[PDB]
């Protein structure tokens, strides 16, 4: 079918011990696995499988009505993991951007720190399940979340934002219950060790 | 303020091995407790302080505008929990009801194998944070389910469904997480050991005064 679990750019324990090798397993095997699955499984009767998930994903407005439900939550689910495990590293850097990137933070927010609060509370304040994000928008720098699966790049008539994301951070409990239980804000926190950075400069570039 | 915390009906550990003790304690005292505290937080300015939380979250339509969203999310928490504490038991029944329940429960779902099927289901196939829901609505028993802390007796327009909820069980990741990780279906099959079928008889009861 269109699409398959990626592989992971690392060990299962790569980024203990801000996130634990059991989380990490079980996040990629079944709930990573379960979008993908589900997916495929939606792209079936249509025109549309062939298509590169986050290209699918900006054209939820074109495909089936009755299966646009089905992609939005799984496709988005696939798109949005790929991405996550990628924007994710062992040994990085304190761990911080630079280049292109570190200005481009600096003028839109003020400085890192900054941006790490704003990023932070886009993540705290997340009602219930969802993703926090580091879009560009218009060549602009801008943080924002989405509910469950949503992409800023199914549009704001989607996901309720938009932008191109070049980092995310997974804030369903299922990234963070087993080592933090409720405490969110310490997982955040930890987040910021294991980004790699090289991989979010080389998406503004893209993105740019 | 408002509300504070329920004492729970039972020990930390009295649904061990359905729901393990430990969730229980980190549920009952993090993630209600701070349902409890952002709501009084949230009825502040206003004067719907000393209202009951499941006639207040009637009336989020009454509201101020910019309060709304954080009494939906707030005091539908504190509701929400208030009641799934109340309908668990230790040491219930093969559990199940009976009475005009029972009755009920045959009349709109053939059965109550049937029942639970579609109960299960509901809260399967509710996506990201929720609540699966066995409501009243026209003296009739139907199933639905919601996100987040909406609640059906917020109305169709806030939380998609309506009636009035006398079972209802928690698909946050955080109630299930712990105990059975990934696996939804097998923390939902657990769950009708600890149904206290007296509370949700209770409250058909009441629930069909019109
Ligand atoms: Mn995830
Ligand atoms: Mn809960």
């Amino acid at each position: 079918a269109a699409y398959t679990l990626p592989q992971l750019p690392y060990a299962y324990d790569a980024l203990e011990p801000h996130i634990d090798a059991r989380t990490m397993e079980i996040h990629h095997t079944k709930h990573h696995q379960t979008y993908v699955d589900n997916a495929n499984k939606a792209l079936e009767g249509t025109e549309f499988a062939d298509l590169p998930v986050e290209q699918l994903i900006q054209q939820l407005d074109r495909v089936p009505a009755d299966k646009k439900g089905a992609l939005r939550n799984n496709a988005g689910g696939h798109a949005n993991h790929s991405m996550f495990w990628q924007i994710m590293g062992q040994g990085q850097g304190a761990n911080q951007p630079s280049g292109e990137l570190l200005d481009a933070i600096n003028s839109a927010f003020g400085s890192f720190d900054a941006f790490k609060q704003k990023f932070e509370d886009a993540a705290k304040t997340r009602f219930g399940s969802g993703w926090a994000w580091l879009v560009v928008k218009d060549g602009k720098l801008d943080v924002v979340s989405t509910a469950n699966q949503d992409n800023p790049l199914m549009g704001e008539a989607i996901a309720g934002v938009s932008g191109t994301p070049i980092l995310g951070v997974d804030v369903w409990e299922h990234a963070y219950y087993l080592n933090y239980q409720n405490r969110r804000p310490d997982y955040l926190a930890a987040f910021w060790n294991v980004v790699n950075w090289d991989e979010v400069s080389k998406r503004y570039a893209a993105a740019k």
